[PDB]
């Protein structure tokens, strides 16, 4: 089935981590990109938590997988991919494309406030809009770089009250005046 089932709530990141080695966010994420006039590949929502660093402090804000929705549009690599997909569904055939895979592996990732596109975005309450391959590879952010490797040409992070909405596409997409307001309605309240 579609990969949108493995994302929601299971403390999904833990699952993803060992596999790879407010609500419903999802429906709102789904509405967001379904409710849009550019071909977005996926939306993810990065949620805020707190860590407490060893041996010092530390009230450290951290962004982590909240949820996400994936619209969409070698053979060794592929066996590896389906294996982990079959694992993650298990805990707890059809081809696995680059964007699908990037979407899944994102479940394993987190960001110290101020660091990476999601952390920079949240720290400064910022919209960061990277459009075009050179925009991603020139960004100095390893997630943007990783996204570009997997075929993305647009990656966006928008700071919201509870976290950061991320949009990505394999197309070059300019910032729509309407798409920003939808993010307000769906993610701030
Ligand atoms: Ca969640
Ligand atoms: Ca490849």
């Amino acid at each position: 089935s579609s990969i949108n089932f493995l994302t929601s709530d299971d403390d999904a990141s833990a699952a993803a981590m060992e596999a790879f080695i407010e609500d419903t966010l999802q429906q709102r994420l789904q509405a967001l990109i379904e409710s849009a006039g550019e071909n977005w590949t996926y939306a993810i929502f990065w949620q805020i938590s707190h860590d407490f660093d060893s041996s010092t402090g530390d009230n450290t804000v951290i962004l982590g997988w909240g949820d996400g929705y994936y619209k969409g549009e070698a053979e060794q690599e592929h066996r590896k991919r389906v294996i982990r997909e079959l694992n993650s569904l298990i805990s707890g055939d059809e081809e696995v494309t680059d964007t699908e895979w990037f979407f899944l592996v994102s479940m394993t990732q987190s960001f110290v406030n101020g660091v990476g596109l999601p952390g920079e975005s949240f720290l400064n309450s910022r919209v960061i809009w990277l459009s075009g391959s050179g925009a991603l590879t020139g960004s100095g952010c390893e997630r943007a770089g990783q996204g570009q490797i997997y075929g993305l040409k647009t990656m966006v992070c928008i700071a919201t009250q509870n976290g950061v909405v991320e949009l990505g596409s394999s197309e070059v997409i300019s910032q729509s005046s309407d798409l920003m307001h939808k993010v307000n309605n769906l993610f701030n309240f």
